[PDB]
C-alpha cells in the first residue's frame, strides 16, 4: 500500500518547500512522480489527476490542498490502495481559525502528519501556528489573541 | 497559551495508555488536571466547565470521536486561557470515513501523534485501520494494515 | 528486518509509561515480547549485561523492550542491531543527558541507530510549564532557562 | 533559551535541503541567521570558529555535515542554546559500516527535536532507506537490502 504524509501549518511555515523536498528525494531515487497545484500540473478538480498519473507513477505530490474539493479524500485513498505514496501540503486553519475541510479529512487519513511552524510576525519567535488577516501574517496564539 | 496534542490511530493502538503517559507527567509535576471520557464521564463538551478550576493546568479527553464537534471551540477557548489540552480518539471509522470531531481537533492541534497497532492478520507493527469482521473466534472489530484491509474487507 | 524506536527525555518525563504503551499493543496483538531492565511479558527481566538478553529471547519473540538504557554497557548497540537484523522490533527508553548535561553514551549510540525517536518532556519543577528537557542535581526536572537560574 | 533540532538519516535522504528550508523560514521572518559547514554561510575547520561570526543579533544558527566536526561541537551548541540562539544541525547518524558518527550521536542527545529522514532504497525502490552502503560509490538502502548486499 502507499503511505499518506500531510504537511500542515500556517502561511510562511515552509510547507511547499517541505513538499518539494520529498519530490527531490523521489526523483533522486529515480521514482516517477506527478506534482499538482490548484513543475506542477495546475488542475481544477481532483479527478483531473488520473490523466497525469501513469502505471509507472510511485509518488503523487499535492500543494495547497485546502483549495481542492473534498472529493480528493477518495481519490487519495484510491492511490494509496494502488500502492502509490501521496504527499499533500496545505493550511490546517483559516485566518478566522476554522478548519479547512479538505485538509481536515486528509489529516484523518494520513499515516504521517507534519505540523510546520513559522516565525511570528509580531514577537519574532519560531512559534507561530496561526494565520491572521491584514495581506496575511503568521502569528503565535498569544499574539493572534492580542491583535484581534 | 496552552498547546493541543492529539493522539490518534485505529483500535488497539495504545492511545489511552498514551494519554495516560501525559496525565502522569502532570501529576508528577504536582499540577491539577481534569480528565474526561464520554476521570469524569460526561455527555456534552459544555459539561467540562463544571470540573475545570482556576488552577487546572492540563485537560485530558479520551474517546474524542464520540463528542459533538462543538468540542473544537471548547478546546480552542482552553488553549487561549493558557490550559494545555491532550485528546485521544479514532481518526477513521471501520468504513474508513473520518470521525468529524477528531478531524477538527487535528486541524487545531499543535502536535499530532499517529499510533499504530499490530495487524490482526499479518502480525506486523503496522496496522493503521479498523475493520468490522465476523466474530466467531477470539461481529467484531480488528486492527489491520491497509493491504490486509483490502484483502479482508 | 526489525525497527528501532528510542524514547528519551529527562527524569519524570513519562518515558517508562510510554514504553509500556508499546508493550501493551504487542500484548493485545498476541505477539510474544521480552522486557528488560538493568541491574542498578509481564516480568521485567533485570539483567547486568546486554548479552544476557539472548537467554530470554525465543525463536518466537517479535518485540524486545528495554528500559533505563543509559545504565547498560555500550555493547547494547551491537546487540540491538543483531536483534533488528533477525526481524525483531526493539523499543528502548532512557535518559539522553546526565544531571550535568553530558551525553549518556549508550543512549546516544542508540539514537543514531533508531528508526524513530520520541523526545519526552516533563513539567518544569521551578517553572510549572510543560517544557522540562533537563535533569538537575534529590533530582528535579527543569527547562533550560530554569536549569541556568538554579545552577 | 534556544531550541535544538537535529536532522539525520542516510545519504540522499534530503538532510541538506531540510536544513536550508528552516533557513528560509527564518530569513523570511526577518531573523538574522548564520550557516556553517566543515544569511552568510561559512566553511570552518573547528567548531570554536563559529564564535567570531555570531552577532548579538543572531537568532538562528544552521550547521551542516555535522558528522565531520570535532565532538567539541556539542558544548559549542550548548552555549549557543544557553544564549537564546536556536540551532538546527543536519548530519549522518551512521557510517557506511553502521557504526555511530560520534558527533551526531551527541547532538541527538542534546536535541529538543529529532527529525529522521528516509531515502528511496537503491535496491528495492521503496521509500524506506535508513542506511548508507559503500558499493567505489555510496548508496542508500533499507536494512533488508543492506543485509542482502553486505
Ligand atoms: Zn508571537
Ligand atoms: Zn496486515
Ligand atoms: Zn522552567
Ligand atoms: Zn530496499
Amino acid at each position: 500500500s502507499g503511505k499518506l504524509t500531510v504537511i500542515t501549518g500556517p502561511m510562511y511555515s515552509g510547507k511547499t518547500t517541505e513538499l518539494l523536498s520529498f519530490v527531490e528525494i523521489y526523483k533522486l531515487g529515480k521514482k516517477k512522480v506527478a506534482v499538482f497545484k490548484p513543475e506542477a500540473h495546475v488542475i481544477e478538480r481532483p479527478e483531473e489527476m488520473r490523466k497525469y498519473i501513469e502505471e509507472d507513477t510511485r509518488g503523487v505530490f499535492i500543494d495547497e490542498v485546502q483549495f481542492f474539493n473534498p472529493s480528493l479524500f477518495e481519490v487519495v485513498k484510491d492511490l494509496l490502495d494502488r500502492g502509490i505514496d501521496v504527499f499533500c501540503a496545505g493550511l490546517d486553519l483559516t485566518h478566522k481559525q476554522n478548519p479547512f475541510e479538505t485538509t481536515a479529512l486528509l489529516l484523518s487519513l494520513a499515516d504521517t502528519v507534519i505540523k510546520k511552524k513559522a516565525v511570528c510576525h509580531r514577537c519574532g519567535e519560531y512559534n507561530a501556528t496561526l494565520t491572521l488577516k491584514v495581506k496575511y501574517i503568521a502569528v503565535c496564539r498569544d499574539c493572534y489573541n492580542t491583535l484581534k
